[PDB]
């Protein structure tokens, strides 16, 4: 009757969603748009992923079998198979709604038709999907309103031997929300990993770490107040972090070795410093009072606890003809203190993390044979609260690439593809490359560029800062106040500002140490001049492939993570994947209709859907409507001429057809009004059974 999804009985927009439920309710899961996959979400173990459903999407094409494979990527992924180059994906769809499932399509496809034979090879293909439950630990962490919300920026790449089989891989990582281990919102949780050790070690080993049996005496737990919950079993997960340690290659042996680098950190952790009556008047410095916490971060580090203290609290600086000579040095203000406290706990968590997953890898890695990289993308979803903060907009920032990554490929290198196919091509309207939320944030004159100069003015507060948006655009599209648009919506300590189709209003506390965070070498010199695998060890062998330059105050730094992954996709040819979360309740049958209209409509598809055609009702692709009404008309045989518009005219003349009824361009046929279908359809029934 009507295979695919471009071949609705009614091409409407209420179509559209009426027809997406009833395919989702009639074993339907994934649906197809000019080559644009979109799914769902059963969040549970459903038995559709192994061999049997494997050997259907297998040897076929789009247009034969329910959707899955996506022909495109067979006449592309494929492409590049014989013609020898290199691939990446990109997925996204809210955080813990599989990006776990959107990826286990991936594999399951690339696998059995790629090969079999090898004994190792069935048997990685069990540890890759028992990698879930691995996954599940380490991105993930609960959040106030969603469970499994993780939040990173992963690129992990798959590798290959020369076969058509992966052998290992590499992780990367963008800037760290590395404030999450310290602050954090009333209510919400750090990472899972940390809490489930606590509680999983015997008193004993926990005095070897250096821990006691009290929450409360510590400080970065007593900031969140919170620790025993009803929901998660805090020692029933223990034993099962064990064994994916285990599974993987991380015997106890090396668990001790691994924990001992925690355990420092923990004690270099516990240390906000009191007051230090040192200056005259109102102003301080900083001194320690409870000074059992502060040597527990030298005991781990077995140095002179005081010693310790003159090269870091104090800045010292020399330097000229020779390199630099640390001794003398300034008692630093409160703010540069705490900010110098936060660089130091938050980077060695981003190195370790960098150096965890790496090193793992060399384990997991294969020696025997080399190959090809394929990349897959994954981050967190999208939350929205009544309220909102620093946070909010970094993340949001982080989607404002995603949009604009489509619109640099599925809009623009795409549409490049166009021309270089050989068709009578004509440039259509497409919607803007929105550049004024781009070319207001990169050169001189921007928001990041002023967000930059608002920082560096040490004394200038958040609120200051506010104010010098303002005066520098509120005129430039985009961005709004309290004191320009009238709206009782937005606070006296707030601000508007637009993204794709609302509006978001922030909060301004945090933003400073929350952004900054930048580490100089005088305060990593001192510890990496050490003699122990543990010290030295929390700086590895010096430059991990990212350096060039060390010392740079923050903003740039942020630009390096965020350009990095920019310079790395206007070079490859990449694939695209949508996910679309159901509801929140885990339920594989019940839709939340303002919730999931919502989803729709910020991730901007439909309107991809319509403008990147061009813009109308019913629409048909040339290479698909050749090959499907060649046995109407006469003259449209293997005697035709080659073009697809001087045929089509040879065809629609000797029936009595009007010509501009109809247009040529790329691969979509153009008529308008709706009844003209329903025109056609018709007539090809009344005379033809």
């Amino acid at each position: 009757g009507v295979p695919d999804f471009v071949l609705l009985n009614q091409i409407t927009e209420n179509a559209f969603i009426e027809n997406l439920t009833m395919r989702h309710k009639s074993d339907n899961i994934y649906t197809y748009i000019g080559d644009v996959v979109i799914s769902t979400n059963p969040f549970k173990n459903l038995n559709i992923y192994k061999e049997s459903d494997i050997k259907a999407y297998n040897g076929r094409y789009k247009y034969e079998m329910p959707p899955h494979m996506y022909a495109l990527a067979n006449d592309a992924y494929r492409s590049m198979r014989q013609s020898q180059e290199n691939q990446c994906v990109i997925i996204s769809g809210e955080s813990g709604a599989g990006k776990t499932e959107a990826s286990k399509k991936i594999m399951q496809f690339l696998t059995f038709v790629s090969s079999n034979q090898s004994p190792n090879g069935e048997r990685i293909s069990k540890m890759l999907l028992d990698s879930n439950p691995l996954l599940e630990a380490f991105g993930n962490a609960k959040t106030l309103r969603n469970d499994n919300s993780s939040r990173f920026g992963k690129y992990m790449e798959m590798q290959f031997n020369a076969v058509g089989s992966p052998i290992g891989g590499k992780i990367t990582n963008y800037l760290l929300e590395k404030s999450r281990v310290v602050g954090r919102t009333q209510g919400e949780r750090s990472f899972h990993i940390f809490y489930q050790m606590l509680k999983g070690l015997s008193q004993s080993k926990l005095d070897e770490l250096g821990l006691t049996p009290n929450a409360p005496a510590y400080e970065y737990l007593k900031k969140s107040g919170c620790f025993d919950v009803s929901t998660i079993d805090d020692s029933g997960e223990f034993k099962i972090i064990v064994k994916a340690m285990e599974t993987l290659g991380l015997k106890e042996s090396d668990q001790n070795s691994i924990w001992r680098i925690l355990a420092a950190i923990l004690h270099i952790g516990n240390i906000t410093f009191a007051e230090a009556a040192e200056q005259r008047t109102g102003t301080t410095t900083v001194k320690v009072s409870d000074t059992k916490s502060l040597a527990a971060a030298a005991s781990c580090l077995k140095t002179d606890q005081q010693s310790l203290s003159i090269a870091l609290c104090y800045r010292s600086i020399s330097t000229g003809v020779g390199k630099r000579c640390e001794v003398i040095s300034v008692p630093m203000d409160c703010n540069q203190a705490a900010y110098s406290r936060d660089a130091l706990a938050k980077a060695l968590y981003e190195r370790l993390f960098n150096w965890l997953v790496s090193k793992i890898n060399t384990i997991i890695n294969c020696t025997t044979e080399k190959g090809p990289v394929i990349g897959i993308l994954d981050i967190y979803g999208f939350e929205v609260f009544q309220n909102n903060s620093f946070e909010q907009l970094n993340i949001n920032f982080c989607n404002e690439k995603l949009q604009q990554l489509f619109i640099e490929l599925t809009l623009k290198s795409e549409q490049e593809e166009y021309v270089r196919e050989g068709i009578e091509w004509k440039n259509i309207e497409y919607f803007n490359n929105k550049p004024i939320c781009e070319l207001i944030e990169k050169k001189p004159i921007g928001l990041i560029s002023l967000l930059d100069e608002a920082c560096l003015i040490a004394k200038s507060t958040d609120q200051t800062f506010l104010d010098s948006i303002c005066k520098q655009f509120e005129k430039n599209p985009h961005l709004q106040s309290y004191v320009v648009s009238k709206d009782r919506s937005i606070g006296d300590t707030c601000f508007r500002l637009k993204h794709y189709a609302g509006d978001v209003t922030y909060d301004v506390r945090g933003f400073l140490d929350k952004n900054k965070d930048t580490l100089f070498g005088d305060l990593i010199s001192s510890m990496q001049s050490s003699s122990d695998p543990l010290v030295q060890g929390l700086f590895p062998p010096t430059r991990p492939e990212d350096s060039k330059k060390r010392p740079e105050t923050a903003g740039s730094q942020f630009r390096n993570a965020m350009n990095a992954l920019i310079t790395t996709l206007l070079a490859c040819s990449p694939h695209y994947v949508r996910c679309i979360k159901s509801n929140d309740n885990k339920q594989a049958g019940v839709i939340d209709e303002d919730r999931v209209r919502h989803q729709v409509r910020y991730l901007g598809l439909l309107e991809n859907v319509r403008v990147r055609r061009a813009g109308f009702a019913g629409r048909i692709e040339y290479t698909r409507f050749y090959n499907r009404y060649k046995m109407l008309c006469k003259k449209t045989w293997p005697s035709f001429n080659g073009t697809a518009k001087q045929a089509t005219e040879l065809i629609l003349q000797q029936h009595n057809i009007d010509k501009e009824e109809i247009r040529m361009g790329k691969t979509k046929v153009f008529i308008r009004n709706p009844t003209t279908l329903f025109y056609f359809e018709e007539k090809r029934e009344l005379e033809m059974p």
